[PDB]
RNA sequence: GCGGCGGCGGCGGCGGCGC
RNA sequence: GCGGCGGCGGCGGCGGCGC
């Protein structure tokens, strides 16, 4: 299937979290997201340290325009219902609506991923 | 119980609602928004015309503190689940946490239901 | 971090019924 | 707008199991 992401996942192994446990959610590696198109979802973890530069790459990982390209592989006549989801120290936000409305729905999702990216700490 | 909402209810009668229908979501009367404390959920429709006097009006609805003593009837040893709901115009965004996080779901949520209400037409 | 599992609650599509 | 209903899928608590 077509990914509606532009970088690839990036979860850590079983090792690499009970380390970062050790040494340190909070100051987790990084957030989940995902987006829902009908029953297929795609997912990614993504590592995330609170800096400038890393705000930047993170919010480089899907676009409008490609998860215009992926959701449209499960388009027709009826509506299907869409969905965005983020999960970062703590907090959980969900977008959702039809795909009707998709274009306005990408844009509440990336909105809400800037906001709790810089949640105060 | 005790509500987290500062502003009564403002759902439409059914006749309200067909006579908009006829004359004119998109331009919907107002939104809809919920907060949820383990299993009891507490809801609203209020009437929202997209001006700034109305936006002021209707982020007056719940506050930071409002809510943490809504809440807080039903705290205790365990942590329960704490989620704040708002649709508006065919899009839902959904904010859900822990009880230990509810300051930073009302600082979420806030922003999520600004953004939203502001969603460019 | 990942994969089951059992409860509880909410959310989005879809179809349909009542006011 | 409100109240059922049937599917499908997500999400949050909680408890527990595997890697």
């Amino acid at each position: 299937m077509t990914s509606p992401f532009k970088l690839p996942d990036e979860s850590p192994s079983w090792t690499e979290w009970r380390l970062h446990n050790d040494e340190t959610q909070d100051n987790p590696l990084g957030f989940k997201e995902s987006w829902g198109f009908g029953k297929v979802v795609f997912k990614r973890y993504l590592r995330y340290d609170r800096t400038e530069a890393s705000l930047h790459r993170v919010l480089g990982s899907w676009t409008g325009d490609s998860v215009n390209y992926a959701a449209s592989r499960f388009f027709g006549f009826d509506q299907i219902g869409c969905t965005y989801s983020i999960r970062f120290r703590g907090v959980s936000i969900t977008v959702s609506g039809g795909s009707r409305t998709l274009q306005h729905l990408c844009e509440m999702a990336i909105r809400s991923k800037q906001e709790l990216l810089q949640l105060a700490p």
